[PDB]
């Protein structure tokens, strides 16, 4: 009955060296953060936004983990997943971009 | 200086009828939610949208109604704030483009 | 050694009812055209561009062929293929967007 | 009025060192070609880019050099003209965004 789209194109510099996350015994992730900048025209006034990148999928997890280093420019595509975790009845965010593709610019 | 990309493309159903909010003293924003959802072989994602753009916010107030199918493009903002010495997120996609599927 | 990208996101109204192209005995295509508009800010002055859409792939060819009608709003993704055909030694264009995906907005 | 999308995203190697051209009497454009290519299991596509934008064209003249890897976004223009009572195409992607991969 219906298709939706949740797509994110991000191109920026990696802020830190990636961490292989294997807490307790769940399905593993490669976590890194990407820096995106933004100058405002309303004038050269800027801002820098930090994206928590998560790499699920057996293909890209390992390749992201060994080759992505701090300072690398990366292009990627993924989907916005808000990390909706409960606390005391209600909920709050732990948002990630979950990667489907990275092109390394080198 | 170093060029970046921060683009989200969304297409889904509007979940709520838009609310006119105002950041700080004066800064007009229209806010709604949009559902997108994806299916596995054994999840609805709700996104808050902020249309701060001088004219796009007016149009989206006038014409975005709950359950509408919309296409939009924007940039992600994690909206980090301290509720009480504790970092939190108020993540929003600030919409720049917006193609409305109705008449 | 290297990845490139040739991607096109087009959202617009279909100009004519699609034609199943099977000239002589080649691999079949579903051809339709999409209308994209463009207002210029430099002021409400407009322009309308016509895209020759081509649908290869056994999945989408038939589905594009039966369901896409004149006047339908369609969203699609494809790649720019210039129809480089020779004449008398040199070459000229017959450009198509070759579709990989259509979302019908209904 | 009816909103549309006409967006191309390209990433490839620049094939030629940019030429400063001028449409009609006065309208500055920088033009280069970009190769993208895709591989089948048994093709280079050459695109002409026009940067007409007041400042982006200057930057791209200064800094686009042959063989550079570039990322760009633009809108397709089929450039239809009559050479002699016969319709022809001069297809170009008019670039709006342009993220340069060098220093």
């Amino acid at each position: 009955l219906e298709r939706s789209l949740n797509r994110v194109h991000l191109l920026g510099r990696v802020g830190q060296d990636p961490v292989l996350r294997q807490v307790e015994g769940k399905n593993p992730v490669t976590i890194f953060s990407l820096a995106t900048n933004e100058m405002w025209r309303s004038d050269v006034s800027q801002k820098t936004t930090w994206h928590r990148i998560s790499v699920f999928r057996p293909g890209l997890r390992d390749v992201a983990y060994q080759y992505v280093k701090k300072g690398s420019r990366i292009y990627l595509e993924g989907k916005i997943d808000y990390g909706e975790y409960m606390d005391k009845n209600n909920v709050r965010r732990q948002a990630t971009t979950i990667i489907a593709d990275n092109i390394i610019f080198l």
